[PDB]
């Protein structure tokens, strides 16, 4: 999905800018504003910044896609719901932040790619069964 690359690239750019980082390294406005709002609400509750999910991953130019997939999957031990998808987006935002902090900016576009693959593969199917991106709009702000 090109519609997905876009969403991923919005949320991360949004998060990177919000927290003072560069978005250079790179979807009705409705879904986009909804994801940004969702992510913000989520992070006020859980300000851990996925501290040990990132420990298990600890991303490097070496890291393979299958590794990110193994670790993101944990968000979904109990399957998909809207909150867990927001967490997915929020977890990538955190991976990007760390990456810039670790002087690994080269990785941020790579993470965006993985997020798209993952969204297309594992999450789109739940999404279409549960109203599509519209219910994120319905649900979030």
């Amino acid at each position: 999905s090109q519609s997905n690359r876009e969403l991923v690239v919005d949320f991360l750019s949004y998060k990177l800018s919000q927290k003072g980082y560069s978005w250079s390294q790179f979807p009705m406005a409705a879904v986009k504003q909804a994801l940004r709002e969702a992510g913000d609400e989520f992070e006020l509750r859980y300000r851990r910044a996925f501290s040990d999910l990132t420990s298990q991953l600890h991303i490097t130019p070496g890291t393979a896609y299958q590794s990110f997939e193994q670790v993101v999957n944990e968000l979904f031990r109990d399957g998909v719901n809207a909150g867990r998808i927001v967490a997915f987006f929020s977890f990538g935002g955190a991976l990007c932040v760390e990456s810039v902090d670790k002087e690994m900016q080269v990785l941020v576009s790579r993470i965006a790619a993985w997020m798209a693959t993952y969204l297309n593969d594992h999450l789109e199917p739940w999404i279409q069964e549960n109203g599509g991106w519209d219910t994120f709009v319905e649900l979030y702000g």
